[PDB]
């Protein structure tokens, strides 16, 4: 076929879609020689979600020329929980397709499950949105980021992020009280993956909608770490990196 | 109580009502397990305004069974400017209520302000009016839409909208002269939120009353973007999307 | 100059960078009185790469005080294939440099090639990550390790390593079938360098991403042997030893 994109772990594609599905209905997947880009805005038209999966993330990848797969994510995710986790998953399609074929292959025995999913026609033009320089760049465990966001969103729909020298501060003020989380750059010798990194070019003081942050943290499924890039000028970028790809969320400050 | 619908930002409900109040006197709010729908027609009986706020727009939401709140918007908006902006706001009511309780809670200190607003009895049957397919769908910054409408309404009470391939054209002819605004689909790399999207299934050539467009643009308060859906057959739909909801305006072409 | 670090074989520094360049974009080289440490994480933020080159690896070494050289590896490797292999290579820099000078000297005739490479500003804090004790330590030919990894990665993105008494077992289960490699500690009398050594303090059963293992094996360029240290508690350590240095990869198990 024209496109044959083989994930060795179907669970990888399931975790990708879990990064999207709770805040996006429709997603266009543009498949190219160098891999797959998907983009979608959330129902409120405030959050841009951008996925890039390069050729090397796949066991085998072939796509001579572009193919656009407009998919309903509620449909795709009834079917994406059809792997075994252990299954491989190949996305298969032809030119200007009307359906996408999801081919699950068992990695224990002799079983194939071929699904054909009806595609939808979607606009669709894409934003490659990341700036050349940001005011501050940081990274931390995505489980730590998720907890901070879940915790403070209990208090307020607005979470203020402040970056100062060697200081990252999240703050929310609610009717039952207030929360302030201060994290400092820290390299963990025993478990480096839990480190916190900060590069500050200038201080940042920006407020974000917690309801959007609660969508963003579902990228946790893809990466144990999250990179955050902040700018007084441009939307904030929240990035969950895969092996040969990433899931990006762009979000303007509230003010 | 039977209904307890907690906005974490009272300003959110104020901005919702600001979308309505200048063209609608009376509004029935139907509260359900999945959130709130309000509907009203303007005094001239030409513009239908439809609001839907889902459960997730609220910090906390409970409504076992339907509750209908007929409110005078001039009254509701003397009281809706009683929050601090920083206040939370819970709408509270019981079965077949005669009043609605607006409970504002301070997010800095220990203060509660409980208002009880007398309700009015209103008909009231609701139209879920959006079609399955439209001729053309587009979205743009609501501030850009507002400016175009404010600018051209200075010239004429009729604004013609024409959709052709990759072209959106607004036109007005007045006694002091004429205006033509042409916008083209454009994805902005640095500030995606300012992008213009167009999906044309067939060309459109429709004229609308500028006085109604000037009511519609007050939805600007709720969303930085506006979706517009146009049809030779059905009313035009102008849509301002919230986090877990929307404000919709339906408007027939003038001819 | 402040730093003058002379490799007698430019090919040595080329082989070092080949250990990094396919999984890391940017690398900070910290130069000190006792030699050079470089550290970088891969694009997915899962693999930590740590290089240490001591003074004795160099024909001549001088560096009174720290110097940090942030280098783009794609740039450094267009230039690092500028030696003849037979050339010596001196890295030269001054205090808080903006460029690094690579001075290649011919070991046959009278020729010097001086390159000046623009440096990049990088965070950069470093993890000295190795634990005091691991559950199991082993070493084997790096070409044997590479083959096992290349072979099993054809089958699966997950390679399970199990250590039991006098037994090292690598296993992968794929859609076309499964592979199990069992190696046993063995001292080779004729070619000791090909021996396999195992020290087991407790049994190990850990699964690793094959895509990361495929990055790690490129350390083959530096050493004919690889040491592996495994722990139920800490990341796995894969180590390629030079004369007076090493290249280390730290990698958490998949589960
Ligand atoms: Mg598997
Ligand atoms: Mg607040
Ligand atoms: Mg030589």
């Amino acid at each position: 076929h024209m496109l044959e994109a083989k994930f060795e772990e179907a669970s990888l594609f399931k975790r990708i879609i879990d990064g999207f599905k709770d805040c996006v209905q429709l997603v266009n997947f543009q498949c190219k020689e160098d891999g797959i880009i998907a983009q979608a805005v959330d129902d409120s038209r405030v959050l841009l979600v951008s996925l890039e999966i390069g050729v090397e993330a796949f066991q085998e990848y072939r796509c001579d020329h572009p193919v656009t797969l407009g998919m309903d994510l509620t449909s795709l995710s009834k079917i994406l929980r059809c792997g075994n986790n252990t299954d491989t998953l190949t996305l298969i399609a032809d030119n200007t397709p009307d359906s996408i074929i999801l081919l699950f292959e068992d990695t224990k025995k002799d079983r194939i499950a071929e699904y054909s999913l009806k595609l939808m026609d979607i606009d669709a033009d894409f934003a490659k949105a990341e700036e050349l320089q940001y005011d501050s760049t940081l990274s931390l465990p995505s489980s730590e980021f998720s907890k901070i966001v879940r915790d403070l969103s209990q208090l307020s729909d607005s979470i203020n992020i402040m970056i100062t020298k060697e200081t990252i501060k999240f703050v929310a003020d609610g009717d039952i009280g207030s929360g302030s989380v201060i994290i400092k750059p820290f390299v963990d010798m025993e478990h480096p993956e839990t480190s916190i990194k900060l590069e500050m070019d200038q201080p940042v003081d920006l407020t974000f909608g917690a309801k959007y942050l609660l969508d963003i943290i579902k990228g946790s499924s893809l990466s144990d770490r999250v990179g955050i890039r902040l700018s007084s000028e441009a939307p904030a970028l929240f990035q969950f990196d895969l092996k040969s790809g990433f899931l990006q969320f762009f979000l303007a400050p509230k003010f």
